[PDB]
């Protein structure tokens, strides 16, 4: 079980999101029972692991972005189990459905589910760099990719298309490193360049740790993946122990907090425990049908890779279209002209095929738009629809121009592609969560 | 849980049927996976269980008539699990299909579902009495109600109809007793007349056993809801223990096989033993909102009823269908006449609205009739369509004048469901598997 590089996902997650799609359970819409979207899971695509997975898509402490919104306990930083799909509720992120945008476009390949009924998508349009951002974990391959600030990594992709050249140390401009969401203190800048070039390095995390006003001490965030209740009872156990020479979880609602009274005392804890944790990138995914092991440059690549298929499909989808328009538009201009003896035309033959044949026999007319002039209902022979028919042909020579020279030029895909990039950095930019500093300490 | 005396289903059953007609998991069309249909249940109407019950309808041995046909290991007489839903293919029944016939014509109420986006039925129409030919069990309130044999079943409905006085010893002349699908002979003629006024009486339940070619006795039928491998080990032990003074499961995939070798030993295995067993009726249904013990008249009474309710509600149903149609017909035929002046009387009209307004303030047109005529499209001004139009008419005034009079008169009404019901009988007729002999042995 392991991601795609173009859209980040597993096969799981892939099925889930698209089966909310197609429901309609979008964020502007009303939130849905979650069984009802688990039942078009395990029934339609996937042959519990559903509901463990839709379930992971929406959590904070994991994800840097939700994929999905979730109402109702689900779970906790302590993996606390999480409620029954019927009193829990959810819907997709704005963010999630800009993965699955265009997707209604013919851009990425449907192929049979698995009892050979509909079609399901091979690969999500993944308008944004997914893999990165919201990263993955678990396994006969590991993965490690750690969540990334996801206008540090749009500004990247940004600066690989105008130089596909770019180096490293050059992207580490704009990727600064992993942003993780319960945030923390990272260590390791040379880690970091490691993993960024040969997908693989070790880098510190560390919880965010003040003193307060008898002198006590806060953990205000904690390392990427800890189990807080896991943690707290591991610092339990040494006060017990006199290892060190009490411990309460005075976490409520409003963020994370935990409380020790009783430096020295703060880098032993750091070790014999994880209030400091170690990541170690392995960055894997699947690229062209199998797992490859891959730095910053070449996900960056396969992404762009992606994103040109993605959108020189979608420019064909929407040029064919304006094709086959304007040419209804063309024919039922000519027809409005000869509207009296089209009419009379058409009584004057017996059936639907013949009234089509006595069209385009008789007059310079074709199947395509010989089929579309016998379908008009009566009400669009007023005068608002005999004059908007004849108005939106400026609109499409207008878009033909503007669409065929986004295939017959590369530059000018690119730029659609920057555009598109900028506009969803723009409008869905966070802050950094996550502190760097540039040596490990010891 | 207790069924509803109207179509002798349970919500868990009603539901999944449900689902499966409309989704369109029919007879005619190819078997579905099992997931598929239990996946809109979960998800849609039931808040494991829907798999169990989903099997239950499924077997030969506990209805007389499976509602589902399922392909795939769907348990055993030994009560083996059955396979898990991927594998399981399944469709509905001829029969199920009567159950639901005339569900899309206005005939039974429909309710919000658990979560309040879809709408569920309360009950089936039930074209069949499925209470009395399938039967229930199980619970504060327990079911005994046995399988009965189709076309007693029916033939009894049909002589209630035409007498609605009939004593319960000339029903039975009709229904004879219960039919049970493992068949087996039935002691107890007063039992069953116990039963069939009070809704309780005592049977015994037997079953077939003959001698064969050293003397071997063959068991070929067992007792209803008896479990064939739970009564070998039975057979087996007291054959081990001497209190009889060697037991093999001889079934295959043809029929029940049951060989004991080694009159007074079957009479003793009778006793100590399920191959004699004892069945009690408990005929407890759901009439009128609340739970109701009942005899064979008031369940038949019910079913009518039902029927009644059904009939009147289709038949009133395409009445006004009928109704809408032939006023656009009467419209169109008018307005054909017309037809020269419409058209220039439409494109003298600026607005869809005004259309339709300029078409009912000139000439005697409604909005029913002026938005069908607008809503035509230009080959329905052919031949074929200029005077198929024209025709209909003949067959409307027909219908009506039929229809009418199966809602102004009684009597026409019950002829009706007299006819839907004898060629239901015809068509699924089925022989009795169930010997009925009059006094217990002891």
């Amino acid at each position: 079980a392991l991601p795609d590089v173009r859209d980040g996902l597993k096969p799981v997650q892939r099925r889930i999101l698209y089966a909310m799609y197609s429901s309609g359970n979008t964020h502007d819409k009303n939130f849905r029972k979650s069984a009802k979207t688990v039942g078009d899971v395990i029934g339609q695509y996937h042959p519990s692991s559903v509901y463990e997975a839709m379930v992971r898509l929406s959590q904070d402490w994991k994800l840097r972005h939700v994929l999905i919104e979730m109402h109702g306990n689900n779970g906790s930083i302590d993996n606390d189990p999480p409620a029954a799909m019927r009193y829990t509720e959810a819907k997709l992120s704005l963010l999630a459905e800009e993965l699955l945008r265009d997707i209604n476009k013919e851009t990425v390949s449907f192929i049979p589910n698995y009892d050979d009924t509909t079609l399901e998508p091979m690969v999500l349009p993944s308008r944004f760099p997914n893999l990165l951002v919201n990263g993955s974990t678990g396994i006969g391959y590991a993965t490690d990719i750690p969540p990334h600030n996801l206008a540090e990594v749009i500004q990247a992709t940004l600066k690989y298309i105008d130089n596909p050249d770019i180096t490293v140390n050059q992207l580490m401009k704009y990727i600064k490193g992993p942003d993780f969401p319960t945030g923390g203190i990272i260590q390791g800048i040379d880690g970091i360049k490691k993993a960024y070039e040969s997908g693989k390095g070790r880098i510190i995390v560390r919880s965010k740790v003040e003193e307060e006003t008898r002198k006590q001490l806060i953990i205000t965030e904690i390392p990427y993946e800890v189990n807080k209740s896991s943690l707290v009872k591991r610092i339990d156990e040494l006060r017990a122990d006199k290892k060190v020479d009490e411990v309460r979880d005075e976490t409520d609602r409003t963020g994370l907090r935990i409380a020790i009274e009783l430096e020295s005392i703060k880098n032993y804890l750091y070790k014999n425990s994880d209030l400091q944790i170690s990541y170690n990138f392995n960055m894997v995914a699947i690229s062209d049908g199998r797992p490859k092991l891959m730095g910053i440059r070449q996900i960056i690549d396969s992404y762009l890779n992606h994103q040109i298929e993605v959108v020189a499909n979608r420019t064909k989808f929407e040029l064919d279209n304006a094709e086959k328009r304007m040419h209804i538009v063309e024919g039922l201009i000519k027809a409005l002209s000869i509207l009296d003896k089209v009419i009379e035309l058409i009584r004057s033959s017996k059936n639907k095929r013949d009234a089509k044949e006595n069209l385009i026999e008789v007059y310079e007319f074709t199947e395509e738009q010989a089929e579309a002039i016998v379908m008009l209902q009566l009400y669009r022979l007023t005068n608002t629809d005999i004059v908007a028919l004849e108005g939106e042909h400026k609109e499409l020579e207008a878009l033909i121009k503007q669409l065929r020279h986004i295939l017959d030029n590369h530059d000018a895909l690119l730029n659609v592609i920057k555009e598109e990039l900028n506009e969803i950095k723009k409008k869905f930019k966070s802050e950094r969560l996550s502190l760097i500093e540039a040596e490990i300490e010891e």
